[PDB]
């Protein structure tokens, strides 16, 4: 359905967006300083992305 | 570069960043909304979404705390 | 700053830029429908998209390389 | 619909910062891996398509 690919290809642009974001963090890590409470903060983050990755790659999977 | 300048450019692509995820999950979120009633995409594009709320929230402790 | 420690940092770097590479695609993609562009506007952007694609390539011929 | 220049060139805008932000990155590395020629001159031809890629989304931005 055509309906259905525009709303796949969103979906598609927002799963770049997880990723790279993922990717972003990483690269800009290493000059935080971060001590172990912004470390937690931005490892909670990056498993929330993650579970969105997950949902997001159902999504695609499916249709 | 010093942490106080790593942590001001992380900052703001962390705003941009949940600003413009924002727009992209109201827009799905109105595109979901045309599809048929109980359709079992809408449930799994609804779960997505609900996962995104949950990053927005975490990523902005982040930022708060950058 | 040893020479090892550069050759990976930049290969991060461009990974990453690839990335973004993929991300602007797209984002022009999506956001270009609701443009409803002229065909002057319409071809300045399929110009930068096409410029942007000569760029993937030579990024990837840096990271082919090193 | 004319909305939808508004929130395209605030996309392009912050995203030509950030670009530049990571062609500043790259050079500063090529500078340090400069007794490498070959791959300096392939970062060099990288950065100058970005340069290109970055003067045409600008035109699209000034044209938005
Ligand atoms: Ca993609
Ligand atoms: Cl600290
Ligand atoms: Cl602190
Ligand atoms: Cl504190
Ligand atoms: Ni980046
Ligand atoms: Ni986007």
């Amino acid at each position: 359905e055509r309906g259905r690919k525009r709303l796949g290809i969103y979906l598609a642009h927002f799963l770049d967006h997880v990723e790279g974001h993922m990717g972003e963090i990483g690269v800009q890590r290493d000059a935080l300083a971060e001590d172990a409470r912004l470390g937690a903060l931005i490892d909670r983050a990056l498993a929330d992305m993650a579970v969105a990755r997950a949902s997001l790659n159902a999504v695609l999977r499916d249709l």
